[PDB]
DNA sequence: GGCCGCTCAATTGGTCGTAGACAGCTCTAGCACCGCTTAAACGCACGTACGCGCTGTCCCCCGCGTTTTAACCGCCAAGGGGATTACTCCCTAGTCTCCAGGCACGTGTCAGATATATACATCCTGTGCATGTAC
């Protein structure tokens, strides 16, 4: 988390820097899954194919 | 040219025996559950102390009503990739057998890490204040 808020040009740690952590890592993933973050958002997925050509 | 006469190879009908698998025992034995304790801690009833959640009027970017369009929806017919089903042989799954060995449980007594009485102390939670990060 503290990683991907200084990555992401930021220090404060904050639910999105721990939505970051959890879902890219697989086994945070799996260990967490369908349990959910207070504004953690969702981790950026511009989805394939709708991504125009 | 046609139909029925004697024989014997043929479906179609009731008791014997078994084996699965409950059903109800048929007890019976044992181990939990019930009984009636002696007892004390959690819950209620009770009030008390108070944020905390309802309910009042302000005010802007958000909600919502109409504009063309272009790419997506979905149709239609082509068209060729590929799934089913035809059929027989082949081989390994089923089945039960049985060994002999491992190891799950039984079950015995010993003993050590745990609960806990109570005695310490230092750990780390509410409030305040200093000041810098995300907006």
């Amino acid at each position: 988390a503290g990683n991907a808020a200084r990555d992401n040009k930021k220090t404060r740690i904050i639910p999105r820097h721990l939505q970051l952590a959890i879902r890219n890592d697989e086994e945070l993933n799996k260990l967490l899954g369908r349990v959910t973050i207070a504004q953690g958002g969702v981790l950026p997925n511009i989805q394939a194919v709708l991504l125009p050509k």
